């Protein structure tokens, strides 16, 4: 496989070493479904993710780009490969960028953007990527970016937290309403 | 008697107030439990405690979520927090981004919920997510849940406090911690 993509071999390609350089090791893969939660209206499926352990970044990374965190000192980045499925006549709006893997002491909030390429972004219409037409299945990346110690804190028995859609609907009036999940999510 | 930051004070349930039934604290962390010092803003738990809310027998209005809890039994957990600011400029924080990490579930934070008048936490008049540089800030926070949600968090309970860094304008510098919180 030379080019990335959603195939199980695409998945593979290291689009962190192609920023970051450096030594760059995929330690930890899961290549079949993980994890399926049916909310309301949207149903999230994680389909796939990968673990990368970075050292010795040798490659120029804009200093104003998040993905610079890694340019200069070693860490992991989890790339994970999700759908979201809207089950319902009507487009509903959610944000996994407010994902987060929760470990024993840190947590670490997701990107949309951070180490995906172009044509690979979660986005659920084009008026809005926030917005999930009704009907349809988008697919699409989502990081986690963080230094070897973050790493190490989330080694044994981390956790994925994954917002109610709810929160992101206007209708929704009560947050005790919501059913935000956490569930195990191993990166090791 | 009156709510107040006192050791005594504290018990008093603002939550009976507004929902009636019958209501019981069945943890009470009484002494400073949590202190995180990030690049600018130190936090700071000073006791918390849990109530079981039953059979709640006093009117809500809808359009205030207090009234999640009106019409069922279910769990309130009030925080006393405080927020120094030890940077010479103001910083903004939002505290209600504090969220319970529980066994499967997890539970936002409110800076509104069944808290007394007096009592929120107001980091300044002008904005009450805004720290004036030099001061600290003292108010609660609540989590507001059902029993089955509850159950859930107490069986492996820990409290996600977030960087102050994501809410200021100039990610993964992020010192976002996880600590523990017994609630049972
Ligand atoms: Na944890
Ligand atoms: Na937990």
């Amino acid at each position: 496989a030379e080019a990335f993509s959603f195939s199980p071999s695409g998945f593979k390609v290291s689009t962190v070493e192609s920023i970051l350089g450096g030594d760059v090791t995929t330690t930890y893969l899961s290549s079949s479904k993980s994890f399926q939660k049916d909310f309301e209206a949207l149903t999230l499926f994680i389909n796939q993710y990968k673990v990368e352990h970075v050292i010795n970044p040798t490659k120029e990374v804009s200093a104003s780009n998040p993905e610079s965190y890694l340019a200069n000192k070693n860490g992991y980045v989890i790339t994970l490969d999700i759908s979201i499925k809207n089950n319902s006549k009507k487009d509903k709006m959610y944000k996994a960028d407010q994902i987060s893997l929760l470990g024993a002491s840190k947590s670490v909030g997701g990107s949309l953007d951070n180490f995906i390429p172009s044509g690979f972004h979660l986005i659920g219409s084009s008026s809005d990527p926030y917005n999930f037409t009704a009907g349809k299945t988008a697919r699409g990346l989502l990081t986690f970016t963080m230094d070897e110690a973050t790493y190490n804190d989330l080694a044994k028995d981390s956790q994925i937290g994954v917002p109610d859609p709810s929160r992101f609907d206007s209708s929704s009036t009560k947050g005790s309403s919501q059913d935000n999940v956490v569930a195990p999510f191993p990166i090791k």
